[PDB]
């Protein structure tokens, strides 16, 4: 169960 | 399960 | 189940 | 279980 | 059992 | 003369990679 | 004379991999 | 002459690696 | 003559690792 | 007068390699 | 008077091999 | 002549490891 | 008169090898 | 004259290597 | 004149090895 | 001789192996 | 000789191998 | 002789193997 | 022999290994 | 000889074994 | 010059 | 200069 | 220069 | 100059 | 200069 994981790279 | 998983790179 | 997964690069 | 975890990376 | 964890590196 | 301007080697690659493996009984 | 400009090489890769592995009986 | 200009290697790889492991009975 | 600029090598990787391991009876 | 100049060489694989295999339901 | 000017190669494979193998349902 | 700039070799990496592990009866 | 000039090299490898293998559901 | 000039070598692997094997549910 | 000038190099590993085996519910 | 020149390779030879190799399936 | 020239080279061979070695499923 | 020029390698080969080697599932 | 150059090398072979080496499930 | 020239190398040999050897479940 | 794994795998 | 793994698997 | 694993599983 | 880990698993 | 780790895990 996932719910709302962010994964972000800049 | 997944909902709203995010991956973003720049 | 996946609900509105999002894999975005620029 | 998982409920809004965040990986940010710059 | 997770909720709000945060990951951040700059 | 002979000179050369202001070269530019990019390379700049973008990939969305997404494996769905499911075993299902 | 035989002289060069601002040289550049950029490697900026982007990628986004996602493994799904699921086995259910 | 025979000069060079500002030279610069950049290598910044953006990577966004996911794995989903799962075995349910 | 013969001068080169200021040089500049620059690695700088942006990772995002996340492994989800479940086992379940 | 030898200048031997600018030499950049950059390797990034991407390898993605995923593999589910050796499942036995009986 | 020699110059090797500049020289530039970039490597970046994207090797995505996938494979689900080996499964038996008895 | 034969000079150089200011060079720089900087390696910055910001990587994100997250490891989840379960086992449930 | 030498000058080495530039030499830059960067090896950034992305091996992501993921793997679900050996499950025996009896 | 010599100048041995700039030599600047970066290596960042990216090993993220992830197995889930080995499970009897008998 | 020799001047041996500039040698940077950076290593920096990234071994994310991550495995859940071996796990019998009997 | 008078090799003059920069060399600046990149070997990555990518070799992908996903088989069965003796399997006795049921 | 006279072998002029910088040498930066950049050695990634890539062996992915997930296999089924003498496997008796059932 | 007289070899003039830097030398900067990276030698990163990757071996990744995930298999099943003499297994007897059920 | 006259070997002018700065040797600046990286070395960092990666190995990963995730198996099942004789192994008897159910 | 005449090997003039820095020496700078990073020796970072990986090995990431995790296995199952002479295992039996169940 | 030598490009490639020799692999004999099985 | 050789490139590639020699790997025998199996 | 020799670049490649020797290597034998199994 | 010899890259790769001589590495026999099994 | 040999780079690599010679092990045997089995």
């Amino acid at each position: 169960g996932l719910f709302g994981v962010t994964q972000a790279s800049q």
